[PDB]
């Protein structure tokens, strides 16, 4: 499977902007591109040859962690630490039998008993996303937490901690243009902070705004979807006029009409 | 008042397509563009030294005939041929106002009782739009038919006719790309026939239009708006996106909200 490289240690936003737009070429085959929205591939007949593509994350403690993307979805299903693998709890059959295909030469395989959704993630972390900071600090621990899991190192409520991180700076960026341009701002000024109502709105609603566009009337949305802006302010979507700078990926939900 | 020139003498596609785009040149400011399309000038405020732009039209026999068109809707005033001027009846006192600057040293003026509508016209000339043929040799011998007027030589039915020829090649076209689209097919082709249902609902349309895209929220319409397909079917239209390929210009309906 594609792998892409990134390293915290010494980034800018030059390149965390280079390995982003990476990530999006890897996930898409420029083959569905819906009002000039790309479309990722459909799960249905898509060979697990193509199925996923791997992100290989180091820091500047030397650490290394590949995590595993679907393509179907820019979702993160697992990563490789060293000697072992961890893999959320398959949602299904499929999913079940697609993951082994990853990582077969490890020694450890290991499959948690809980999903990678942000519900049962910030549960087991005892924080929101609101709450937990986004920059490259962050992150660059984060890249330690999940390494050091495999070695007794790292305790539950942090490796859910790290794995929140680790799904907004680089699935959720892949997706929206506007999350990927929030981190560029942390990375620039090496802020760290919290994502605002903006961020987690769009992250809440990228399947909604995925089926709305594809199944709109030449762009006009049915019934119209409600945002927030930075400061917590409710802004109505009627067209997907206003989207196109700000989604950058959409999950397939139909087939394009005539 | 700028003036632009075309001879329907030896004419081709590419000479009418520079025409019209001269013409489109001259009636937008580049000021105002809403979601790609541009809005023709505002008449409040517009001064009387930037409210028309003159077409002279040129044909084989030799005959000129000088157009008038009023810049805040594309809109055909009146023409010059010789010494005389007619000007369609004002609708307004603004407007018999304002066409008092045009053509002021022509020594024949005159102001014909009825308007320069298309209702009007069809019912002076005894056909309507669907009937009477597009072409080449139609403008040509429109051309002829409004110089002949000024000297008695035309009469009342033919003058009404050649408007409509006159009207549907400059102003129809100009407005819609559509529309110039169709024309460019009847010169390249030597073709002369009527307009279809196509041609004749956007014609019908463009106010609607014009209010419906600069009232639409993000680019989605309230309420669709119905058109038909040359092949005389019905096809409603529910965002501007469509039509940015289809109208060139717009009437200003309205300031752009923030
Ligand atoms: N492990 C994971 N990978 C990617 N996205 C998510 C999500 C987000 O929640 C929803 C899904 O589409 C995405 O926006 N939860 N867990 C995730
Ligand atoms: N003399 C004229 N000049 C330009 N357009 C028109 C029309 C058309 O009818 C309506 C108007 O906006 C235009 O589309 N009627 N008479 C016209």
């Amino acid at each position: 499977y594609p792998i892409i490289n990134f390293t915290t240690a010494g980034a800018t936003v030059q390149s965390y902007t280079n390995f982003i737009r990476a990530v999006r070429g890897r996930l898409t085959t420029g083959a569905d591109v819906r009002h000039e929205i790309p479309v990722l591939p459909n799960r249905v007949g898509l060979p697990i040859n193509q199925r996923f593509i791997l992100v290989e994350l180091s820091n500047h403690a030397e650490l290394s962690v590949t995590l595993a993307l679907d393509v179907t979805n820019a979702y993160v299903v697992g990563y490789r630490a060293g000697n072992s693998a961890y893999f959320f709890h398959p949602d299904n059959q499929e999913d079940a039998e697609a993951i082994t295909h990853l990582f077969t030469d490890v020694q450890n395989r290991y499959t948690f008993a809980f999903g990678g959704n942000y519900d049962r993630l910030e549960q087991l972390a005892g924080n929101l996303r609101e709450n937990i900071e986004l920059g490259n600090g962050p992150l660059e621990e984060a890249i330690s937490a999940l390494y050091y899991y495999s070695t007794g190192g790292t305790q539950l409520p942090t490796l859910a901690r790290s794995f929140i991180i680790c799904i907004q700076m680089i699935s959720e960026a892949a997706r929206f243009q506007y999350i990927e341009g929030e981190m560029r701002t942390r990375i620039r000024y090496n802020r760290r902070s919290a994502p605002d109502p903006s961020v987690i709105t769009l992250e809440n609603s990228w399947g909604r705004l995925s089926t709305a566009i594809q199944e709109s009337n030449q762009g006009a949305f049915a019934s119209p979807i409600q945002l927030q802006r930075r400061n917590g302010s409710k802004f109505s979507v009627y067209d997907v006029s206003i989207l196109i700078p700000i989604i950058a990926l959409m999950v397939y939900r139909c087939a394009p009409p005539p």
